[PDB]
């Protein structure tokens, strides 16, 4: 029942933003708050932050901050995350995640992630 849809792939070069979407479907997009991981060939999971769609509410891994941007748009059930200034170390597919609450950043269901390459 539940999916959450995230937004193609792209490529890009250094110093440009991209924006990207996750798109929930199957349950009640207030009710649960949604994370965003990232994730290199050469690393684990990484969180980055999640954002509360109830309230707009938002907290951030300290790394991101000023990096990532995340928000929410309830009426299309759809989070969106904006990546500033991009390298080479950006570079890596990125994953919404629905936060399980309760408990903790527990993650029970993942989107298909996006792959963002930074070229040349």
């Amino acid at each position: 029942e539940v999916q959450l849809q995230q937004s193609g792939p792209e490529l890009v070069k250094p110093g440009a933003s991209v924006k990207m979407s996750c798109k929930a479907s199957g349950y009640t997009f207030t009710s649960y708050v949604m994370h965003w991981v990232k994730q290199k060939p050469g690393q684990g999971l990484e969180w980055i932050g999640y954002i509360n769609p109830y309230n707009d509410g938002t907290k951030y891994n300290e790394k991101f901050k000023g990096k990532a941007t995340l928000t929410s748009d309830k009426s299309s059930s759809t989070a969106y995350m904006e990546l500033s200034s991009l390298t080479s170390e950006d570079s890596a597919v990125y994953y919404c995640a629905r936060g399980a609450y309760k408990r903790g950043y527990a993650m029970d269901y993942w989107g298909q992630g996006t792959s963002v390459t930074v070229s040349s």
